[PDB]
């Protein structure tokens, strides 16, 4: 399934940059970074548990947060950019 | 229609931080900021227009970038959060 990930990290401080490169690291593996903290996943479910279940570990959850919008098929045909 | 604004701008400079509220100040008069740089958004296809327009304008082309992803009918029953 398409799956886009959108971290909300504090970038103005060292530790807040160093899980982004984590959280990077880890969506690269399994689709595309299209903007700093934005990427376009592909992922079967049991890839979504385990990815859901190592977000948890880098992330500050009383301060960061991820949301992850399922899109369908056909969603490339569904974006528009700017920049 | 549904539109979800993701926008990429630096925000360790003062001139990062004040894009990124004037972005929010435009984005928030058609839905919601849900994250600090993530807007949901409910436009008809004039206002669509008239956003992307003013959008524009507001960014640094060069080093900032705005996605639009138009969500289908029903898009809330696919988003989840950690």
């Amino acid at each position: 399934m398409m799956v886009l990930v959108t971290y909300d990290v504090n970038t103005e401080t060292p530790a807040g940059r160093k899980r982004l490169r984590h959280v990077a690291k880890l969506c690269v593996d399994y689709g595309q970074r299209v903007q700093n903290s934005v990427f376009e996943c592909s992922v079967t479910p049991a890839e979504f548990v385990d990815i859901k279940h190592r977000l948890t570990q880098i992330i500050d959850e009383k301060t960061d947060s991820i949301r992850f919008y399922l899109l369908g098929k056909n969603w490339q045909r569904r974006v528009e950019t700017l920049g």
